C-alpha cells in the first residue's frame, strides 16, 4: 500500500537528510507530505531551505490535489470493514468497523469494551469474503488487562490455528502517556514493515487521568491528548487502518458521560456507547457517526468472545 | 526478580540524583522507568536535562518496547495464582488469586473480606505446588479489625508452625487517607529487600468516605483514590505481586453498589461480589474480569477460616 | 497511656498554634498524628507551611510505621476484656467487652440493652482480675433513660460502695445530633485527664431518626452519621476505651433489620443481636465479628442487673 520513504532517495533527495527523517517517526512518504513545515524543522539536521525542496519533493508522489466526489465514492467502495463477530453489530455499523477511521468505544466498567478488542485483534486476520481485515493486528495495553486466552478461545470459533493467531499480533505495554506516545512511532515503523490491519489502545485515556490531575493540568492534559489523537489519525490515514480505541466514563453530578472531554469527542469519528443488559448480554449505541442513523444493538458476551445473545 | 535502583549508578549515573530518587519513593529502576518526565522533575535535584538522561539510561535495562502476543502468553503461562482455601473459589478462579494484577473484594458487612484478607495472608505463603504464593505477605488495615488468631487458625491448617507465620506478615494501621499513601511508599521500599507475595489494604475506601465529605470534596476524594490506585498497580507490575482490595457498599435508592464510583470499578482488574448465604456459608460472584467468565462459587467461613461448606 | 499535646511545646512548636488545638478538640499528640492535613487547615490560626511542620513532629512521637504481626499479637495479648457480668455472654465473647473497638448492640425495644450499658458502668470499674476494666465510665444519653439505682444495684452485687461507683461516671444528655456531637470534644478533653475504660452511647442513633427524615435528609444522616462514627473510632485508637453504641431496628416490609444501613454496620466493629426469651430470659447473637465465630447465648435481666438464668 503506502510506498516507502526510501522512495525520495532516487528522485533527487540525498542521503543524510532521509536518515534523519526516520528517527523523528517518519518511515513513510506520506507521513513527509502530510506533516507541515513545523514539524520538519524541529528536528537538528534540517533547514527551511530544504526542507520546502523535500515537501515539494513528497507532494508529486502522493496526490494531495482536488478531486471530484465520484472517485472518492468508488475508493470508499473498496474500504474492507471488519466484522465484530456479532450479527446485530455489523448490522448497526452494516458490515463492522470501518479502517481508515478512529472508533471509540466507552462505557463503565464490564460493559465488554476489552472483549470487543480481543475479537477484534482475531477477526481483522479473516479473508475479506468472511468479514475479516486480512492483516496483522497491534494491540496497545494502558491496563495490564490483555488475556490471550480470549484470541485463541475467539480464533478456534472461527476455525483458525491458535498458534498463527497469537504469533501475528503486536502487544506493548504503555506505563505512561510518554510511554503511551512512543509507542506510536513504533506503530509507525512496524506498520511500514508489515501488512497490518488493526489498532488498538485500550485505554486511550486511562493513563491521562492520574498523570494529569487537577484543574492546573488539564489543560495540559487535552493538549497531550490532542495530539495524541492527531498521530493516530495519521496513522490511520497513512496505512488505511481501522483504529479502536477504548474511553472510560465519569458519572454526571448535578447520568454518565465519557471522559476527555470535547477533544475526545470531534478527534472520534464514530463513538459506540456500551450499556449492560442482563446476565452476559449487552447493549451497544452509536454515540456519533457522520452517515451512519442512531440507533441500538444487542450484543452479547460468551466464552468464545463476543457474539450472538442466544435469544 | 525486579532490580534494584543501584544498578543505574555504575552504568553512568552519579551519586547525588540516585540518593534524591530513593525518598521520593523510587527504590526500583523500573520505578523509575514506569515513571514520566512529570514525576521526576518535582522533585528539586533533578533538572529536566538530566532527567532525560536517567529515564533514556532506563530504558535499554527494562524492555519497554512492542512483544508479539506469544511470549506474553509464555509469560502469563508462569504467572502465580494464589489459592484462597476453598475448592469451589479455586475453580471459579481457574486456580485462585492472581499475581500481578488489582483484586477487588466488595459487600455488604459480615460478607467475609476479611477472612478471605486473613486467609490470603497465610495461603500466600505455602509452596508453588501446593497452591500458595510463596512469599512474604503485607496487610494494611484501615479499620483495625486485624485479629491474628484467625491467621493462627488457617496456620495449623496446612499444618504450617505459627511461629513463622505471625513473624513472616508485615502490619501498618492507616488512620487517615494521607496515611493510608505514605505506606505505599513504604510497601515500594520493603518489597525491594524482601520477597513478597501478596498486599492487601482493608479498607482501601473505609477512611475515603469520611475523610472527603459532601458533593464538594467528592472530586477530590476520586483524584486521590485514582492516585492510590495507580500507585497500586506499580506496585503490582513492579513487583509482580497480588494487590488484594475490600470496598464498601451503599444502598441504591430510587441494591446496593460498591463504593469508589467508576474510578475505583475501572481501576479494579477483577472485582468479586460477596453476599450472605445460610448460616456460616455465603455466595461469591463474579463482578469484572478481562477473562473469566460471569459465574459464582459456594464459600464458607469457619473457625479455621475460609474454606468448603460441610454440604 | 496517652501522651498530653503539651509534649509539642517543648520539641519545636510554640504556644500560640498548640493552645489553637485544643479548641478544635485536638487535647493529645496522637489526635495530631492520626489527622490529617485537612483537618488542621480548616482551623483559621493554622497555615500549611507549618502544619507539615506540626503532622512531621508528632510523626516521630508516635510509631506509625509498618510493624511484624509478632509485636501486634503480643500486644493485643494485653488488651483488656470487660466482663458483662453473665458467664454466657463472656464465654461467648471469650472473656467480655473487647476494649479499644465499637461494639454495636441492637435489637427491639425491652432487649434489655440499656440494661447492658448500666451493668458494663459498673463492671468496668472492676479490678483487672476480677474481668473488670479498672478504669472509669463515661455515659452519653440520648433519651433519658439513665436510671442510677441499676448501677446501685449492681454495685452491692459486686460488694463495691455505691458511693464512688456513682461519683466514678460521667453521665450527660443529648436533645439533638449536633449536641450528640459536641460530646465528644468533650469526652476527648475529659478522657485525657482521667484513666476511663469505657464509652457508652445509648442511643447512637436515636435522634438521628427523627432530626433528618425522609429519603432527602437521608444522605445527610448518613454523612453525620459516619463522622460521628468516626470520632468514636478515633477516641478508640487514642485511650484504648471499649465503645459501646446501642442501636434501633426498623421492621423489613416485603424480620428485622438494624437501622443505620451500611455505615454503621461496617463501622462496627461487632454488633450483637438481642432477642427476647421467655420471662425475663433473653438471647444474644454474635451479629458480626472479625474474629469471634457466629454463635448464641442465654442472658437474663435481674433485680441486681445482668447475670445468668436460674436454669
Ligand atoms: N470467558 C468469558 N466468558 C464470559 N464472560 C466473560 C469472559 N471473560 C470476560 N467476561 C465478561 O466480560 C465482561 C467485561 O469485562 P472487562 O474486563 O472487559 O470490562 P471493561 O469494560 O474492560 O472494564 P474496565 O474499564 O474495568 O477494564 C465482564 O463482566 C466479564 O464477566
Ligand atoms: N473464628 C470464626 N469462626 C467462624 N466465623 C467467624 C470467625 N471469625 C469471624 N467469623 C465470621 O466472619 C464473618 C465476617 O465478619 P467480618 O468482620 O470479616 O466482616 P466484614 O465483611 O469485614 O465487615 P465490615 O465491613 O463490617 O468490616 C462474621 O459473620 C463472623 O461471624
Ligand atoms: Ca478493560
Ligand atoms: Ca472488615
Ligand atoms: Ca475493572
Ligand atoms: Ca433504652
Ligand atoms: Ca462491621
Amino acid at each position: 500500500g503506502p510506498q516507502p520513504i526510501s522512495r525520495l532517495e532516487q528522485c533527487g533527495i540525498n542521503a543524510n537528510d532521509v536518515k534523519k527523517l526516520e528517527e523523528a517517526g517518519f518511515h513513510t512518504v506520506e507521513a513527509v507530505a502530510y506533516a507541515p513545515k513545523k514539524e520538519l524543522i524541529n528536528i537538528k539536521g534540517i533547514s527551511e531551505a530544504k526542507a520546502d525542496k523535500i515537501l515539494a519533493e513528497a507532494a508529486k508522489l502522493v496526490p494531495m490535489g482536488f478531486t471530484t466526489a465520484t472517485e472518492f465514492h468508488q475508493r470508499r467502495s473498496e474500504i474492507i470493514q471488519i466484522t465484530t463477530g456479532s450479527k446485530e453489530l455489523d448490522k448497526l455499523l452494516q458490515g463492522g468497523i470501518e479502517t481508515g477511521s478512529i472508533t471509540e468505544m466507552f462505557g463503565e466498567f464490564r460493559t465488554g469494551k476489552t472483549q470487543i478488542c480481543h475479537t477484534l485483534a482475531v477477526t481483522c486476520q479473516l479473508p475479506i469474503d468472511r468479514g475479516g481485515g486480512e492483516g496483522k493486528a497491534m494491540y496497545i495495553d494502558t491496563e495490564g488487562t490483555f488475556r490471550p486466552e480470549r484470541l485463541l478461545a475467539v480464533a478456534e470459533r472461527y476455525g483458525l490455528s491458535g498458534s498463527d493467531v497469537l504469533d501475528n499480533v503486536a502487544y506493548a505495554r504503555a506505563f505512561n502517556t510518554d510511554h503511551q506516545t512512543q509507542l506510536l512511532y513504533q506503530a509507525s515503523a512496524m506498520m511500514v514493515e508489515s501488512r497490518y490491519a488493526l489498532l488498538i489502545v485500550d485505554s486511550a485515556t486511562a493513563l491521562y487521568r492520574t498523570d494529569y490531575s487537577g484543574r492546573g493540568e488539564l489543560s495540559a492534559r487535552q493538549m497531550h491528548l490532542a495530539r495524541f489523537l492527531r498521530m493516530l489519525l495519521r496513522l490511520a490515514d497513512e496505512f488505511g487502518v481501522a483504529v479502536v480505541i477504548t474511553n472510560q466514563v465519569v458519572a454526571q453530578v448535578d447520568p454518565k458521560k465519557p471522559i476527555g472531554g470535547n477533544i475526545i469527542a470531534h478527534a472520534s469519528t464514530t463513538r459506540l456507547y456500551l450499556r449492560k443488559g442482563r446476565g452476559e448480554t449487552r447493549i451497544c449505541k452509536i454515540y456519533d457517526s457522520p452517515c451512519l442513523p442512531e440507533a441500538e444493538a444487542m450484543f452479547a458476551i460468551n466464552a468464545d468472545g463476543v457474539g450472538d445473545a442466544k435469544d
